């Protein structure tokens, strides 16, 4: 199996959202990932490309046999991922303490939103709930409208799965010294809060306010925002640094002498009006050409369906084709132990065949 | 130094955005992080917590030499400059492999190491514009809105650099060697959004903005304005949670269009808008506490310190000006400690003494 995590063995108790995303990335980087779903599901080969780089197996964990075949896999594995409410694995007899008895090297990875304890620990939730409580959601969107969810990118993935991954891999490093596993408690409310640590730092130094749409990076700055073009499509401007901003202005055909200063926030309404009228005078692909090799920080805002035509995307093979659509190649990239193209989802496998393959 | 990464040594060449963030998290989890800045008081950027800062003109002979001495003693090097920059300093991968064949050489860029955009300046908003992400964010009648810099720099940036550094350290235990980790934000952010690429393939996600289950188009996955002008979030995807939300709103499910009849979503949204608008945020927070309705108050940063669930799990600690997030995630046996504030600049020889030779 190709990639830096070759030899790593992973047992994933099937869930939704961050847990399968984390499991995917371990698989992506070479890990041997075994996913235990309930038979209630099954039903053929999965259409969900997030379940790539997996072996799938069936098991009623509520039964005695299920529980024991599962504990057999866990006994022979480096990592367990579960993303159920707190107490589910305990009551099932797959809790940490029970796993510690059959394998004290195990990294026991717990993926939740609210965490393992506290008042909200038993409430159902999704990404939007977790980022609502820690100030993130309130900061996203235009000032003149209600907050808009940044899909499920910030709580589920950036502040969820990715912190689970770091925990798993950090614990594997620790196990090199200690000879012992441990429990990783990844909560989306905490992970997403560390993801936005910059804003908490700037807030303390007065460089970020709680007013939505009135900061440097939330759309409030005319030089960090999107602009509608003549064709109704968009470009993105990110020209924070003065030397990039000056390059953007020159490409737009605006003389700096006729504009207010870049960072005179009292005159941001005028500046936005000027930039708005300028960008609106030609179509997106015009601006794309004008700025193509520049430091002006102006890029076309592409829709998913257009991404496969962008030369830079094509040439670095960011994407690969699979089953009526592109999918992202693994990230990040490794010079010596490169990842391979992901294996598509396969048919289920018997849990015994796996215990056998894993030496048994 | 507390945490699972005790005894990991990290040299960080100072930059902006994702590199400092990755360094921070390594520090948070107990790595020994030395940050080389350029000689041009104590830094009040709390993202520079859990560091030792040294200055060195990396363009001088003595600065280069001192730096290669650090790197020789270290496990990981982080750099976030345009491609070519470290090479010309004499700090490229191959120069470093001469003094330390075990080094994890971690390169954090937006566009990657090669290709037509590899020398273009850029920020978060640019990297997410090219791969479909930015286009998908915001309301349908408006131009796309940047989700701060959370998706390109941090989620699809620093976090993938971390996954790469830590996976490479695992590979190192079996091979005895380091390697180069190439983390591009355009790549990481695309994997971060793999769920949308999956759903587009199964015909369950559209390129139309504001028209999808998770982009704000769904009336049961969106924010709602309350009687006081503050907001709740609703995330009631599962029918059983959705039903519970409707009951607590006082709405009879028989009077409403089906949850997932998308042609009638505008109608359903109008009905939920009127209901949520009739009480204030805190009323709804109370009504739905301990429920699976997936309704939560949308707090602004300055309110977060007063929320019971936040306080009791110590998600934050107080620093100088105000609150900062504690390290994440959390570990049973080797627990992170509270971050050390940004220290005063120390001399680079001191560090070398500390590190043996
Ligand atoms: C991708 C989109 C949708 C997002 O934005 S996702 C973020 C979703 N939230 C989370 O994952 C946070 C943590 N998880 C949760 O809060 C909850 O799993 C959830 C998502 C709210 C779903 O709640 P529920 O459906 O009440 O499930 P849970 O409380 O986790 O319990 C799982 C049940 O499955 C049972 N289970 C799980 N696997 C098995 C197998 N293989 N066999 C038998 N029983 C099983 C388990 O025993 C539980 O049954 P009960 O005994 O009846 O309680
Ligand atoms: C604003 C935030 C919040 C975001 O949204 S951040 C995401 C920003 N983008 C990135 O970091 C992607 C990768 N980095 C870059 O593209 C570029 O660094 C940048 C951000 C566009 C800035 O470009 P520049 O200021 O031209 O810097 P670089 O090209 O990286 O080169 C840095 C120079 O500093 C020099 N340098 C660096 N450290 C030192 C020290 N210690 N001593 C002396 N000289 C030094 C280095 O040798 C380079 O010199 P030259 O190539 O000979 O000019």
């Amino acid at each position: 199996m190709a990639g830096p995590l070759s030899g790593l063995r992973v047992v994933e108790l099937a869930g939704i959202g961050p847990g399968p995303h984390a499991a995917m990335i371990l698989g992506d980087l070479g890990a041997d990932v075994v996913r235990i779903d309930r038979p209630s599901s099954v039903d053929g080969i999965s259409r969900d490309a997030m379940l790539r780089n997996r072996r799938i197996v069936t098991a009623d964990l509520k039964s005695d046999q299920g529980l024991e075949l599962a504990l057999k896999l866990i006994a022979k594995a480096d990592v367990l991922i579960e993303g159920y409410r707190p107490g589910v694995t305990e009551r099932l007899g797959l809790g940490p303490e029970e796993c510690a008895k059959v394998n004290d090297r195990l990294i026991y990875a717990r993926m939740t939103g609210w965490g393992q304890t506290g008042p909200r620990s038993q409430q159902a939730g999704h990404d939007i709930n977790y980022i609502s409580l820690n100030g993130i959601l309130h900061a996203i969107g235009r000032g003149d409208e209600r907050p808009v969810p940044p899909l499920n990118l910030v709580g589920d993935f950036g502040g969820g799965s990715m912190f689970l991954l770091v925990g798993i891999l950090a614990a594997l490093w620790e196990r090199q010294s200690s000879g012992k596993g441990q429990v990783v408690d990844a909560a989306m409310v905490d992970g997403s809060s560390v993801l936005i640590q910059m804003m908490w730092a700037m807030r303390a130094t007065g460089m970020w306010t709680d007013t939505r749409g009135a900061n440097m990076l939330d759309g409030g700055a005319p030089y960090y925002d999107t602009y509608e073009c003549a064709d109704g499509r968009y470009v993105a401007v990110g020209a924070i640094e003065p030397q990039f901003y000056a390059a953007m202005l020159a490409g737009l055909g605006l003389d700096a002498a006729e504009l207010p200063p870049q960072n005179d926030r009292a005159r941001w309404p005028e500046l936005r009006a000027l930039l708005t009228e300028a960008f609106a005078s030609h179509d997106r692909d015009h601006w794309g050409a004008v700025f193509a090799n520049s430091d002006a920080c102006v890029t076309p805002v592409l829709a998913f369906g257009e991404v496969h035509n962008e030369p830079h995307i094509i040439e670095r093979n960011t994407f690969y084709e699979a089953n009526g659509g592109w999918q992202p190649m693994p990230a990040p990239r490794f010079s010596r132990t490169a990842s391979s193209q992901p294996r598509p989802p396969a048919a289920t496998i018997d849990i015994e065949a796996v215990l056998t393959d894993w030496d048994g």
